[PDB]
């Protein structure tokens, strides 16, 4: 409740179990910097019990022209991970793109601007048991061996969310007899606090305190900010997709 910076972590109010997730954005990078768009079983970090339950898209700041794949189950002090790298191009960010998360019983697959960049079928997706939200972040991390020195001149930081669509899980129903149909749609006219809901908390390797200030509805697009306390809110123009 402290510390100097804020930034932000947006999630959904409700979990599902299985389904397609896509996000149209412009991330923000910087040295020190890190933003992922993820599926989450909340309550997954509780080391009391329960397996651990996630899948990661992160882009790390001092590297925006690339982003890491993850799954981590297990649980708390036994998790199981498998981080893979990918390109993006251009840059996540210097241009708008699609990111898109799909989860069934059999397998997770990632996609950019609909291109598939990684498809895990059985192993650890069998381990991705109950259900998981959808979240996203931006912060900086403590660890510059992980992130690079944190670039303090760059703040204020700005990540931009156009829409988020989530699909069921509709094995065969769906255009092209795909897996998945549309459930809804959020445009961002609005932060719709009946669908979303905006973390106020940190953590020890957090430079930042994730507040609700951080996370604001301007101009038909969702903004995420990293900057000092109490210089949250965006001056300048909503970058156009
Ligand atoms: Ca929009
Ligand atoms: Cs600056």
């Amino acid at each position: 409740s402290a510390k100097d910076f804020s930034g932000a972590e947006l999630y959904t109010l409700e979990e599902v179990q299985y389904g397609k997730f896509e996000a149209r954005m412009k991330m923000a990078a910087a040295s020190g910097t890190v933003s992922s768009m993820f599926l989450y079983q909340n309550g997954s970090e509780i080391a009391d019990g329960r397996p651990w339950v996630e899948v990661d898209i992160e882009v790390l700041g001092k590297n925006p022209g690339s982003f890491q794949s993850n799954i981590i189950t297990g649980k708390a002090g036994a998790q199981k991970t498998s981080i893979k790298h990918h390109a993006v191009s251009p840059a996540a960010d210097q241009a708008f793109h699609t990111y898109g998360l799909e989860w069934t019983p059999n397998y997770v697959r990632w996609t950019v601007d609909g291109q598939e960049v990684r498809k895990t079928e059985g192993g650890q997706v069998s381990n991705l048991t109950g259900t998981q939200g959808l979240r996203f972040n931006l912060w900086s991390s403590e660890s510059a061996a992980w992130v690079g020195q944190f670039d303090e001149s760059k703040l204020p930081l700005f990540q931009f969310i156009n829409w988020v669509k989530v699909y069921k899980y509709t094995p065969g129903q769906g255009e092209g007899g795909s897996d998945f149909t549309l459930d809804w749609t959020d445009n961002f006219d609005t932060f719709d606090g009946s669908r979303w809901g905006k973390g106020d908390w940190t953590f020890d390797g957090n430079r930042v305190d994730l507040t609700d200030k951080n996370i604001y509805s301007r101009d038909g697009m969702l903004i995420l900010a990293l900057t000092r306390k109490g210089q949250e809110s965006f001056n300048g123009q909503v970058p156009r997709d």
